[PDB]
């Protein structure tokens, strides 16, 4: 293996690495290569990755509670209950009345993520529409929608105002067989089919599948229309964790909290997606034991954000009002090894897309922003949409902040200028897939974000006095994850 050299003889005084001058010269890029090879090696061990609810999770958590518990610290494993989806093959659609007609998969329709199984035929039956440009249509979305609607039918539902998992538990609760959520229509934008779920909570029972407009359109002008509608897919209802550990030093009142999901897709390793975040946060861990932070910091690892931010999300939630408020700050990382990066930052001012995070996140981002500029080097702004496992936090009013090196997206001819690489291939072109391994982290771009996040964990490890101060000057949600909700 490729050792690095031995810590610089500041990582053992106590003050320096207390301080953001000291921390993230002790964080060393091969050591958290060490553990995405551990991570790498673990998900060799149970059939190829480290998803919730397989071996390959279970040995992640054990990897990074014992790593933990060496550094001294206390470790909470903490469970949930959680309904896992599986989708096992593509899915079926044809009319059979009045005349047959068969519908292309991934181009008339698709999915809703966390549907149920099902092979229906039924009547449909058109439920509160609001067709043509500049609608907005609630189709669907209040149970008087369904007075009218006949049990056994497969609902047609325009997408609109509410959420999906809403308007497909309220055709449940008037009986129909399945449902079809076609996309709203308003705008020339709002017509193709779209990355939606229907969320891990769904308890409709009845497959739901989404559509493009001119389909729904179309379906609702056919008289004594008769689908045939299967959905290939399996949920089960299992148990996955968070781990949460925090400093012993630290003013309790005022904390400063990391987070960086632990599981992978089940379609791979998941090693920059996102075993870099949970490393390199990891490695941070590790190096804060020794120090004497002001304000305290808590780590988080968490569950089954593949499948719609579940453990983050439930961990924010479950805090008493009085233990929210003790979080001052939350600070995301998730993937910062892509292959062809780019040096993201979380737009939390909104200067870039016109979102901006709760007050305090502007600073946040400037504390990022400063950093990358220290060091000689670019950095732009990326989407804070409730992409990330920040997206409870940000619901929550709390401060936030993150590092992102791209995942799916194209990479410009500016930015390949500026990072380097290829302009023209996605940032991590492995995203989400099988050869997501050890093979597919950029070193360079994981040791410039590892030690950007050093030095803004130990900056409001010091000082929270940037956020305090937006937070005094002060005084919807279309995305969750991957999919879209409504
Ligand atoms: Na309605
Ligand atoms: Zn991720
Ligand atoms: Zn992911
Ligand atoms: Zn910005």
């Amino acid at each position: 293996w490729t050792p690095g050299k031995p810590n610089p003889s500041i990582c053992k005084s106590p003050l320096l690495v207390s301080t953001p001058l000291g921390l993230p010269r002790c964080l060393q890029a091969s050591n958290v290569v060490k553990r995405l090879q551990k991570l790498e090696d673990i998900a060799s061990l149970n059939d190829g990755n480290r998803a919730a609810a397989t071996p390959g999770y279970q040995a992640s958590v054990d990897y990074v509670k014992q790593t933990l518990q060496k550094a001294g610290y206390k470790v909470s494993v903490q469970p949930f209950p959680f309904t896992a989806y599986y989708p096992k093959g593509p899915g079926s659609l044809s009319a059979t009345v009045p005349q047959p007609v068969t519908y292309e998969w991934e181009k008339d329709f698709t999915y809703l993520s966390q549907t149920e199984a099902g092979d229906v035929t039924a009547k449909v039956v058109p439920v509160d529409l609001s067709l043509g440009a500049g609608n907005t249509s609630t189709s669907g979305c209040e149970a008087e929608d369904f007075a009218n609607f006949p049990a056994g039918s497969i609902a047609l539902i325009q997408r609109g105002t509410c959420n999906f998992e809403q308007k497909a538990e309220n055709a449940a609760a008037a009986g129909a067989a399945g449902v079809i959520i076609f996309n709203q229509g308003n705008t020339d934008d709002r017509k193709g089919l779209e990355n939606v779920t229907v969320g891990e909570s769904y308890e409709g029972g009845i497959p739901v599948i989404f559509a493009t407009y001119d389909n729904g359109v179309a379906w609702s002008q056919t008289p004594d229309l008769q689908l045939h509608l299967v959905v290939d897919v399996v949920r089960k209802k299992t148990e996955t964790y968070n781990v949460v550990a925090e400093t012993r030093r630290g003013n309790p009142n005022n904390v400063v909290m990391v987070g960086a999901h632990l599981d992978s897709v089940f379609e791979g390793p998941g090693i920059n997606d996102n075993g870099s975040g949970s490393a390199a946060q990891l490695e941070m861990a590790v190096l804060l034991a020794k120090a004497l932070p002001v304000n305290k910091v808590r780590f988080a690892w968490w569950g089954a954000a593949e499948a719609g931010l579940v453990g983050s999300t439930h961990y924010v939630q479950n805090l008493a009002p009085e233990e929210k408020k003790k979080i001052k700050a939350y600070l995301n990382f998730d993937m910062i090894g892509s292959p062809n990066f780019g040096n993201f930052i979380y737009d939390g001012d909104g200067s870039d897309f016109g979102l901006q995070g709760p007050p305090g996140s502007a600073a946040i981002e400037r504390l990022f922003e400063a950093y990358f500029r220290l060091r000689g080097q670019q950095s732009e702004g990326t989407e804070i949409d409730f992409r990330s496992d920040y997206a409870e936090f940000f619901n929550s009013g709390i401060a936030f902040g993150g590092l992102f090196t791209g995942a799916e997206g194209l990479k410009t001819e500016e930015q390949a200028q500026k990072y380097g690489g290829t302009a023209g291939k996605a940032y991590d072109e492995c995203y989400h897939s099988k050869c997501d391994g050890i093979a597919n982290i950029n070193q360079d771009a994981l040791e410039i974000h590892s030690d950007a996040m050093a030095f803004v964990t130990s900056w409001l490890s010091l000082s929270t006095k940037v956020v305090d101060d937006e937070i005094a000057a002060a005084g919807q949600i279309e995305r969750w994850g991957h999919d879209f909700i409504k």
